[PDB]
């Protein structure tokens, strides 16, 4: 969205390497606004235009958003190089390595919050008639107090049958992409299917196989990813509801105690 004048941004470090270039800290100092801290992603010199525009149109997708569990867009650096896109700053980075660096370390509560955060993120997207079709862990970016947020707005395992044979992306396949997130979740960062194969993964859900329950993890939660992950996408729960299942789960927390 917003063209930002490289006057300023002040990049601090290097915090992550991103498929189009490096990744940054720094703060950022509007005029009139006070600095803040922010995530800085840059363009590698020497680049394609299609790069550019490919790298860009990330920035240009999130910034028609705008929810607490989707990544906040602070804007954007194209007239002068480095070209940048400043974001909103997340401590914790990628949820998968930030789960696998915390195996066992939180409460069912804790994870319930988490996938509550990314469950409303998903509810705002499929309510403004977007779909992700990438939903993982691996794109949720989590901060210091621990909230969720859909990133990469720029994976079989992660996909539903439908989406994988016909190419059919609706909100629908996205409920199921967030069923294997939930597992994900409740596994610390366990990789979906282990070392299945892709299409041993293919075979298996043709076969009626699921996904068993994570270590720990109520039965409760395992059996809305079931919910998830049923063949008809018709059948599976809309964002909504998941929301509010998850809401009803820390209303009463004993529905959490039946594992
Ligand atoms: N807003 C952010 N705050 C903190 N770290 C971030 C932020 N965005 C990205 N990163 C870090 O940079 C890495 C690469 O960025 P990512 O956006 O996942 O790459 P890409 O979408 O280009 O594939 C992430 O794995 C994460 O550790
Ligand atoms: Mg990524």
């Amino acid at each position: 969205s917003k063209e930002i004048d490289i006057s300023c941004v002040k990049i601090e470090q290097v915090i992550g390497a991103g498929e189009f270039g490096e990744v940054c800290s720094g703060h950022l100092k509007l005029p009139g606004k006070r600095e803040i801290f922010v995530a800085i992603k840059t363009l590698k010199s020497g680049y394609t235009e299609k790069q550019r525009r490919d790298f860009l149109s990330e920035a240009s997708i999130m910034g028609q958003f705008d929810h607490p569990n989707v990544i906040h867009l602070e804007g954007v650096v194209t007239k002068s190089t480095p070209v940048m896109i400043i974001t909103e700053f997340m401590e914790n980075g990628s949820l998968d390595s930030f789960l696998r660096q915390n195996d066992g370390q939180f409460t069912v509560i804790q994870l319930v919050g988490m996938l509550r955060g990314i469950a409303a993120g998903m509810k705002y997207l499929a309510d403004m008639n977007y779909v992700h079709r990438a939903l993982a862990a691996r794109n949720i970016l989590v901060n210091s107090n621990l909230v969720c947020k859909v990133s990469d707005f720029g994976p079989i395992r992660w996909t539903a049958p439908e989406a994988i044979q016909y190419r059919k992306f609706t909100s629908a396949s996205d409920v199921w992409s967030y069923g294997i997130v939930m597992w994900e979740v409740m596994s610390y960062g366990e990789r979906p299917y282990w070392d299945m194969t892709n299409q041993d993964v293919i075979n298996a859900i043709e076969q009626d196989y699921r996904l068993p329950p994570p270590m720990d993890c109520p039965s409760a939660l395992h059996q809305l990813m079931l919910d998830c992950w049923q063949k008809d996408r018709n059948h599976r729960p809309k964002f909504g509801q998941i929301v509010n299942t998850l809401d009803k789960m820390i209303r009463n927390p004993n529905s959490l105690k039946a594992m």
